[PDB]
DNA sequence: CGGCA
DNA sequence: CAGTGC
DNA sequence: GCCG
DNA sequence: GCACTG
């Protein structure tokens, strides 16, 4: 269990005894990430979380290797940093990385698009604005480039959640609306607001997206849509942009998901995160012959069985994990 | 060797 | 499908 | 990158 | 691990 972050409280990271290592490794991890070397970047990310939660400063190659998530190669970098105070590789990162990071911070442009723009000679957002062929999503991402990189005070996230909740409950007073993500995990600032909507009668969540989005558009609250499949009535998620009324307001990202009550615990667990907490818990489930999604915890396919999970605690229990409140899932 | 949700 | 983001 |  | 685009 020591090897699974989802089995451990994330508060272990608040006492990082190895910051002089992790701040350097994070530079490299991001360099691999924006260049598209996603699995190497994942290994770095996991190693950083292992170093952040370790109980003491690492001081030997043997100690480092013993830590789950640190191997020979990562141990060698750790030993370099301690002796020399520096990591030579940081002076030999691809010169494209700063521009790739600039470009992949456009919403809807990932590593493949950023690398293509770089190959085509683009180096600035002015080059993108004037010369690139943007998708509809990427054009919205660029228009809101700075605002999507800002985090909002959690008090503003509360206002946004309440705006959604009031619009929803206006046409069905029984709808339950909960802000998840970093808000539910108790963070002081939030990159966006992630709102989960359900109805305890098990049926009246159906079809609400059309009414809800139209309502939020009527009041001018929604300003742009990034993902919203409104054509066939099977919509599960909305990703877009909102802005509260009055002066001094920024455009803020807003995510909504609507789920049947029978899936509430698994949807709440997914949407609360964190992302690395979810990936850890889902990996653990696989080792136990199970599969965990926002819909269900289910046994391996043959057509698996859906396990009964009325509450988040039941998912933890079925995976043999001690329960963690949302604030302790911040991996 | 291959997954890594 | 590949690419993208939650 | 690391893991089984 | 899933739901989106085009
Ligand atoms: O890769 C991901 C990203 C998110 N998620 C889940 C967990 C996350 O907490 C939730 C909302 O995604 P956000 O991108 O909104 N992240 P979060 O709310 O944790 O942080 P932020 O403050 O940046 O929005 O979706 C994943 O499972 N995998
Ligand atoms: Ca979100
Ligand atoms: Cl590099
Ligand atoms: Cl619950
Ligand atoms: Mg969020
Ligand atoms: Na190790
Ligand atoms: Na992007
Ligand atoms: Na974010």
């Amino acid at each position: 269990l020591d090897k699974w972050v989802c089995a451990q409280p994330s508060s272990q990271k608040a006492t990082n005894h190895n910051l002089h290592i992790t701040e350097k490794l994070e530079v490299l991890a991001k360099a691999y990430s924006v260049q598209g070397d996603k699995w190497r970047a994942l290994g770095y990310a996991k190693a950083i979380n292992a170093l952040k939660s370790f109980h003491k400063p690492v001081t030997s190659y043997q100690e480092a290797c013993s830590i789950p998530g640190i191997g020979k190669r990562m141990a060698e970098k750790i030993i370099e940093i301690l002796e020399s105070g520096h990591l030579r590789k940081l002076d030999h990162i691809s010169e494209s990385v700063p521009v790739l990071e600039l470009f992949s911070n456009i919403w809807g442009a990932g590593t493949k698009t950023a690398q293509m723009w770089y190959q085509q000679g683009f180096r600035s957002l002015e080059d993108i604005r004037s010369q690139a062929s943007l998708t509809t999503q990427q054009a919205i991402g660029l228009k809101h480039y700075s605002d999507f990189l800002e985090r909002m005070p959690r008090e503003e996230a509360t206002e946004i959640e309440q705006t959604v909740q009031k619009a929803a409950q206006a046409f069905n007073s029984g709808l339950l609306c909960v802000a998840c993500g970093s808000y539910r995990r108790g963070k002081a600032t939030c990159g966006d607001v992630d709102v989960l909507i359900t109805h305890p009668d098990g049926r009246s969540h159906r079809g609400i997206f059309s009414r809800l989005l139209d309502s939020l558009r009527q009041e001018g609250f929604l300003t742009d849509d990034l993902v919203s499949q409104e054509e066939n009535g099977q919509q599960q998620k909305y990703l877009g942009v909102c802005r509260l009324p009055g002066p001094g307001r920024r455009h803020r990202r807003l995510d909504i998901i609507v789920v049947p009550y029978s899936e509430f615990a698994c949807a709440l667990l997914y949407f609360t995160g964190s992302a690395h907490f979810n990936r850890s818990m889902r990996a653990l489930a696989k080792t136990k012959g199970m599969s965990l999604s926002e819909h269900a915890l289910s046994t391996a396919v043959v057509p698996g069985r859906v396990l009964p999970t009325p509450t988040e605690k039941d998912v933890f229990r079925l995976l043999g994990l001690p329960y963690r409140e949302p604030a302790e899932r911040d991996w």
